[PDB]
């Protein structure tokens, strides 16, 4: 027995798979059109301008530093019917291999849209802003060869800067496989060697074959044997992966990435993800220097302001410092006036010293094994493995040659805990920075002295422009900005909802358009239209809704995208001003307003007619 | 993004669709084997036994009536209503020379084979032995021609006998389409004319084409025009459907069923299903004569016992009478001694008078339109349509000839409210019966006098054997029965859990085996059907009969692991402890899983115990 609504919903889900039928069912559908900027150009003209800039830009596009280890044999581990290393993949004469992919980034689809609905001039300029083999190696060299400063760090200092709740920690004393089942990762991401499959496809092989083998050798202290017998089990894969690398920049850059094996990453992820849950951010505990895990939504932006205004006079009282990897937010007072600095660090990953990494892993491991003392020995061995993964893991750039980092110092970007390690290093530097301030070195507020201090004493290079101390709008009227500075890539601003003020992130329209234009078989036509649609929704949610011009451009793309792409398998909602303001406020979560309100019924071949039983005659 | 456990669950669901791969993953799976009776016969030896009895059974089945009793209304044209690219009447079905037509067709050894192997061959033979077109016509004739007596019925009497909670009533004042979307029906069932498709396939066409047209003519009082223009919209389809018409017979019988159109059925279902929710059963309110909606589970069996022992002395105090369609449970006291009668009415549907049908339709509508007065007229018109459906709907038995019932009296089985209509008729009879008892006509406790009362006064025929009053074991010792009589097809029994007593339904193994032998295309589906049927009987109380528990457990254990854990899904078995927890007031729990670790195995994962608490 099934309700007619349920029978209709079931039909809707089944009919969503046919894009052809979706067009027919949604022909004259009522559409909730979002705010849209008027069309500045024609279709064929925005296409032509886009093609021009794309071609012109694309025409401009055209290992002894590493320790060189031998070539690695493919591991012969067999799980039932199939080898854990698939036959005919990443195998050159019995030795593991990899092919350089120098990848496709979709840049002309977004360019066309921006040309049509925005200024042709401004679109042209912001577009002109690469990562080939040469650039990849240079960036690799810098990261792996940078000299670092070892930091004076103790467990006590790490308890102050990074408080945690011990009761919130996962009971790591229980069975390992259940623990590994609890961790979350991207199923489509590569599992690495020896699987060379997606984590989803390789999950059985890892969980019942490789990881048990790893565990048995850990507990017998026989890990050296495993390295000789099956060396692919510990090998990583260096790739050039386009991701959101500097926290200061929401924009995506293509930089070296290290893909460690699934069994190693997952086993370490137990500790990492558990610590993330228990770790406290600056708003929860004032002592924390930690911003890792801070979200602007559900009042986070307001809480950052509340926490920032508790800063004290430099010298007399403690400042407010929050670090999220490379990016940090500093709040101090001079003669009772709130000041804000939003400093950033260049490279960062290459600048993290090995005593910090060892201290973070010790801190994480100690926390778990303190609350759950029955499993001390095991995870201490896991901690040693984490350090190997972060510093000296063997990796495969191109071909069959295996490489290793010559210096222990320097972080292997992409290891579990990458962002945590960065956060700790920065916090350690800025903690000492505040200590010298209380000592009586207030010159360190000035750009010259500060940038020198962090380079000399803590081995960290401050990005030019980021040390620009500015006065703060502590009591901001409707529409005003906190400061023009960017923390976590966004500026804090105040917006009006009824009579209350809602703290929300903002950026200038120029930065929004740049993010729109930045490029990110792999070739499908209808997929292209959905990509532009979801990116527009995403930018709107991230704060482009608050900039007037940006709202129009994103709103234009939302309204331009076909009903078939909007309601497909599926989310068919659009970010409205009102919804986005509720997101960043302490309001209970809401679902996005639906673009096509009558879509649910229409896709189930039902055209609702209103039959009124109330007014009857 | 996704937890590794969640990724494995996704793998589990996707891999269930491949039954071939299921056995491979489930090769050496640990199975929780249910209690099972030993195999008395060999595979093909019991098979031959089954085949033999099968043919001999057909030797009795396989070894006349006119149609003039019905009013003959001629041929109905196929309705030309079209929605978009496709007409509401599909091309090439149920249509001869432009006129609506119907072709109807007027051997299941699988269960017999299983019963032959695991139980005594003789008893299987005997229970197996215990009429197509001709039988259908005679049964049709009976219900349509039976003489009925009109009942003295008012809303006042119906409020006493059938209390409801008005706040539980659906807001019938709102928009109709939302209201009809809320009703629940069988999607695989036939939508009837003119769709001639499953309700699922016809649901859009009904909702956007036919139902609006109906509503537009309803509000214009122009329904007569619609009947003439498109007569197939009001036509029903009489068929021989294997269903549970007799509620005392848990077994399915093949009897006449009337399949009304979807738009008519769904529109009326709004009121009927809404009233069903608000209706109160006998345990909830002692004044209620209503047993429709009674469930034995969650203490229902005990709740019936508690309510029944509240009966009073015949004459001085009011009895406890509960009616569920034809079946009724009567409790009275003589010298302080509890007695139980379990009477049934034969035919029943044909014996329900039209003034009763009209009064309940009034009762349902009045309830809705009193609490929600703004839609008074509309649902009053729907009520007029409801009465037409229960009494004088045109129907199509075989071929193109249309028929109608000659008398308004008599219920057309299959209309919305069928069981409610019958329940009310019975309640009216037993209320007057109780009035005669309090007045001083206690001679009606005897079978002879009572049957006369119900035939003469209320036009109701009691099948002989159903009126055999028996003393009741008010406090039944562990294992003992309430009485040997069958209410709602089952006997009440007491079973022991710890020191507490759990009132549970029971039947003799013979009756359990009978239900096993009577049923209703691909081989693996057959094996799954046997699995679910065995589980169902266990849950219905066959777990409590020793022999029946064994045979049912045998079929469960015989079912292949691929068939047990497949997408239907449900991979659990009814255990003794689980079933007692079901019928008791225990919070609901899930069935014990046949293969406990199957969930992980289907995702190609064998659980590893790797202990982090290791000493090293």
């Amino acid at each position: 027995r099934l309700s007619l609504e349920a029978m209709l919903a079931e039909r809707a889900m089944v009919a969503r798979q046919d894009l052809a039928g979706l067009k027919r069912k949604l022909a004259g559908a009522d559409r909730v059109l979002a705010p849209q900027s008027p069309e500045q150009c024609g279709r064929e003209s925005a296409q032509a301008q886009a093609r021009s800039v794309t071609s012109e830009l694309k025409s401009a596009v055209k290992l002894d530093f590493l320790e060189q280890l031998g070539e690695y044999p493919v591991c012969g581990i067999l799980h039932g019917d199939h080898p854990v290393h698939p036959s005919g993949t990443h195998n050159n004469n019995g030795k593991v291999s990899v092919k350089r992919q120098f990848a496709g980034v979709n840049t002309s689809d977004a360019l066309t849209c921006a040309f049509r609905f925005e200024d042709s001039d401004l679109v042209r300029e912001t577009a002109l802003k690469d990562g080939t083999w040469a650039g990849f190696v240079q960036r690799l060299k810098m990261q792996t060869t940078r000299k670092c400063v070892q930091e004076k760090v103790s467990r006590k200092l790490l308890k102050q800067l990074f408080p945690y709740d011990p009761q919130k920690l996962v009971d790591v004393s229980g069975e390992l496989s259940e623990l590994v089942l609890g961790i979350k990762t991207n199923a489509i991401a590569s599992a690495g060697p020896p699987y060379w499959r997606t984590k989803r496809d390789a999950l059985p092989d890892m969980l019942d074959c490789v990881l048990p083998l790893l565990y048995d050798h850990i507990v017998r202290k026989d890990l050296t044997t495993l390295r000789n017998k099956h060396p692919e089990l510990f090998l990583a894969e260096c790739k050039n992966k386009t991701d959101r690398y500097e926290v200061e920049s929401l924009g995506e850059k293509t930089r070296p990435y290290f893909s460690h094996p699934f069994h190693l990453s997952a086993l370490v992820s137990v500790l990492s993800q558990s610590f993330s849950g228990a770790l406290k951010i600056m708003t929860e505990d004032s002592t924390s220097f930690n911003a890792y895990g801070f979200s602007w939504t559900n009042g986070g932006a307001e809480d950052l302001a509340i926490w920032a205004r508790q800063a004290g006079e430099a010298g007399k009282k403690p400042p407010r410092i929050a670090c999220y990897g490379d990016d940090t937010d500093i709040y101090y007072r001079k003669d009772g006036k709130l000041y804000r600095i939003c400093p950033d660090f260049k490279q960062m990953d290459g600048s993290v010293d090995a005593t910090t990494i060892e201290a973070v892993v010790d801190y994480v491991v100690d926390a778990h094994v303190k609350q759950y003392p029955t499993a001390r020995q095991f995870w201490e061995e896991v901690g040693k493995l984490w350090v190997e993964m972060a510093t000296q893991s063997p990796f495969l750039i191109d071909g069959t040659k295996v490489y290793r980092k010559m210096q222990k110092d320097g972080l292997m970007t992409g290891v579990v805990g990458t962002t945590l390690f960065d956060t700790v290093k920065s916090a350690l530097a800025y903690n000492d920075w505040a200590d010298q301030l209380m000592f009586g070195s207030l010159n360190l507020l000035e750009e010259k002295y500060a940038i020198e201090f962090f380079k000399n004493k803590h081995g960290l290079v401050i990005k030019e422009g980021t040390w620009k101390p500015a006065l703060v709008n502590e009591d901001p009227g409707f529409g005003e900005l906190w400061t023009e500075q960017k923390f976590l890539g966004l500026q804090l601003k105040v917006v009006r909802r009824e009579n209350e003020k809602v703290y929300v992130p903002n950026l200038p329209f120029e930065d929004w358009l740049t993010m729109w234009v930045t490029p990110r078989s792999k070739e499908t036509e209808t997929m292209r239209e959905r990509t532009l649609f979801d990116r527009a929704r995403g930018l709107l949610v991230t704060g482009a809704v608050f900039d007037e011009r940006a709202r129009g451009l994103m709103g234009a793309v939302i309204n331009s995208t076909a009903p078939e792409v909007v309601c497909m398998r599926i989310s068919d909602g659009y970010p409205s001003y009102d919804w986005v303001v509720s997101l960043y406020s302490r309001d209970h979560p809401c679902d996005m307003p639906r673009v096509f309100p009558e879509a649910a019924t229409l896709i189930a071949s039902y055209r609702k007619q209103v039959m009124d039983t109330r007014v009857v005659i």
